[PDB]
């Protein structure tokens, strides 16, 4: 799959440049590294794409309280590809030591236990993110 093309086709919130919209849609550029640096961060990113997200969160010191839908209609390889895009397009992976590209088997394993958006929030909190 081509992660850049998949991303294009769903970039209307986080923007083609991944910088988001202040207060509305959080940034991905420069923030993916922050999540990947946490134990369980790569699994969390997969869960957001499979199952969506809701709840109050903080990103780069700004509060968000929005909703994101599931993208489970994407295949395992397509979720892996768009995560590799957001991890590399704006240099985020260059900040975390030992990063390896996302793989279809990681997504397959997590698709096997369905979560609600509210449970995805609980997983974010388990990472130590506010």
């Amino acid at each position: 799959a081509d992660g850049a093309k998949i991303y294009a086709q769903c970039a209307g919130c986080h923007q083609q440049n991944g910088q988001g919209i202040p207060g509305a849609f959080p940034p991905l550029a420069g923030h993916v590294a922050e999540i990947l640096a946490k134990e369980g961060g790569r699994e969390y990113l997969i869960l957001v794409l499979l199952y969506g997200l809701q709840g109050q969160i903080e990103v780069k010191g700004m509060k968000y309280n929005g909703v994101m839908s599931s993208f489970a209609q994407l295949k395992d390889e397509e979720i892996a590809a768009v995560l590799n895009h957001i991890a590399t397009a704006w240099g985020d992976a260059k900040k975390v030591k030992g990063f390896k590209p996302f793989t279809a088997e990681e997504v397959k394993k997590l698709r096997a236990k369905k979560l609600t958006p509210q449970q995805v929030l609980a997983e974010r909190k388990k990472l130590g993110l506010k």
